[PDB]
């Protein structure tokens, strides 16, 4: 996992099972009982208001304490402690040449001042005692500071490498959107075509969801507005069964693929119409005709049956564009739920590693779900139950052209220069800073004494925030600017945060550069 500088630096020079004492570059804190790395970082974070004897693991701890038996091993002992600690900080923060020599060098002289002392104990103190204690207070404010730097210096890098994650996850992220934003015409020519045996495999669905429609519209017998709803979707079943009854017929012959001209292609994506055998398409000055084949003597001086085999000819032409958009939206559910199974079992492992390979497939499959979006967008168009408007609120015909889509008894209200999908019977009314959603003829006048239906007028109001009726293309577009923008933000701060903490070490070292230079000095003339 992630390792800190600080930490990064523990690890490589403090505890090395390499050594030299000669003129070395790396020291190994074992040495002094220190095991590893957490437990060196925290020695280093001590706390000021306490003697540094609870660094080591406690059994070892009290087993090196049993030796300070008196205010002289105790205060020696924090002294060397604190002069550790500042040593090992400045290190860190200075990175000088000479670092672990002088590491070393406090090590060596604390170890034989002890033993010197038992030598001679083989007598006053006091004031020794108490000239140390100045020392430990000078100690202080210099360790302090370097703690909090170290400590403020951990968290921005945590945070930063997060946010680099975040960042490559959020470009990734909306690089798999924007392979799904194709059109209509460009989804077919990459479209791996929906086969017989799915084909079969719906039908076989839709015709399991229709019978328990039908034994629904039985339990709920009497409750019209129930049974209304429930034809209404066994009715929309009954529709895409007849489209891939179509599809279905034209792989077993039944039915024929025929171009623009009527000549047979063998291919959908080639297709204009499916045609009976009984059928024929008839070109005429540049007019199309779709009639019983055979029959146009039978109707060409007749202006009547002209018309209605043209009509017939749009209908045909106009239907298999419907079957075609039908047919990728069932091929890509089919995708979806196939991705949906994977990522599901992935997410519910006990196992990181595999919930960590759901992420980038999530991203798959929600573009996927973004392709499908956009599509059934392209067919409800083509089906004249929605239309498309650009950025001015103009009525558009292609998808290229197009911000919004919003359904035919719908409106853009434009309020504060902005745009609300709502019903072509409705309007927003402003009122003293509050906004609510109400029918044309409704006014302030009808609601200002109903609180229950101001209320629910101004939550009907804040619920269309959840209808953001823009194209799936101009979704993804807006929605990538504005992560990428906060993203940044956070970003600028943390780095800007690091170099702040980077600058202040200059100064925390300083201060225990000096430090360590004065009480080697008079740590020399309290003697040996």
């Amino acid at each position: 996992p992630f390792k800190t500088s600080f930490e990064k630096w523990i690890e490589s020079s403090l505890l090395d099972p390499q050594a030299k004492e000669d003129k070395g570059s790396t020291i190994n804190l074992g040495r002094e009982g220190l095991k590893n790395a957490s437990q060196v970082k925290k020695f280093l974070l001590s706390p000021a208001g306490k003697d540094v004897i609870a660094e080591l693991g406690a059994q070892m701890a009290l087993q090196r304490n049993i030796n300070l038996q008196n205010q002289q091993d105790r205060m020696e002992h924090e002294l060397f402690k604190r002069r550790l600690m500042a040593a090992l900080f400045l290190w860190y923060l200075s990175k000088k040449s000479h670092a672990a020599e002088k590491v070393k060098e406090i090590i060596r002289e604390y170890n034989e001042k002890a033993i010197k002392n038992a030598e001679k104990a083989s007598s006053s103190t006091s004031q020794a005692d108490k000239e140390i204690q100045k020392m430990l207070d000078e100690y202080e404010q210099a360790i302090k500071r370097a703690q909090e730097n170290i400590k403020k210096g951990e968290e921005l890098e945590k945070k930063l490498d997060k946010l680099e994650r975040q960042g490559k996850d959020l470009e990734d992220k909306y690089k798999t959107y924007e392979e799904n934003l194709e059109g209509f015409e460009k989804l077919l020519t990459d479209s791996e075509e929906l086969s017989l045996s799915e084909i079969n495999e719906k039908m076989k669905a839709f015709s399991k969801d229709s019978e328990k429609l039908t034994q629904l519209m039985e339990k709920h017998k009497g409750d019209e507005k129930t049974v209304q709803s429930l034809q209404r979707e066994h009715h929309d079943i009954k529709a895409k069964l007849a489209n891939l009854q179509v599809l279905h017929d034209a792989h077993t012959g039944k039915k024929s693929y025929v171009n623009e001209k009527g000549n047979p292609v063998s291919s959908l994506k080639d297709a204009h119409l499916a045609i009976n055998k009984d059928q024929e398409v008839v070109e005429h000055k540049g007019q199309f005709y779709l009639l019983q084949k055979g029959q146009w003597d039978a109707i060409k001086n007749d202006p009547a049956a002209l018309e209605k085999a043209q009509k017939d000819y749009s209908q045909s032409k106009h239907d298999l564009a419907t079957i075609k958009m039908e047919a990728l939206i069932h091929k890509l559910s089919l995708e979806m739920e196939k991705q949906l199974e994977t990522i599901n079992d992935l997410i519910m492992s006990t196992d990181p590693k595999e919930n960590e390979e759901a992420t980038k497939l999530l991203h798959k499959h929600n573009g996927l779900n973004l392709k499908l979006a956009n599509l059934q967008d392209m067919l409800a168009v083509h089906r004249k139950e929605k239309s498309f408007f650009n950025e001015k609120g103009e009525k558009v015909t292609s998808l290229n052209d197009a911000h919004y889509v919003i359904g035919k008894d719908q409106q853009l209200f434009n309020l504060g220069g902005k745009f609300y999908p709502i019903h072509k019977e409705q309007k927003i009314l402003e009122k003293d800073g509050k906004f609510y959603l109400l029918k044309q003829g409704e006014d302030w006048e009808s609601i200002k004494d109903s609180p229950e239906k101001q209320k629910k007028a101004e939550h009907d109001f804040h619920k269309l925030q959840y209808e953001t009726p823009m194209t799936v293309k101009k979704l993804v577009h807006h929605n990538k600017g504005l992560e990428t923008t906060i993203h940044k933000e956070r970003i600028e701060e943390t780095k800007q945060q690091l170099e702040d903490n980077g600058k202040e070490k200059i100064e925390i070292a300083n201060n225990i550069s000096k430090l360590q230079s004065t009480v080697g000095v008079a740590l020399n003339q309290l003697n040996q």
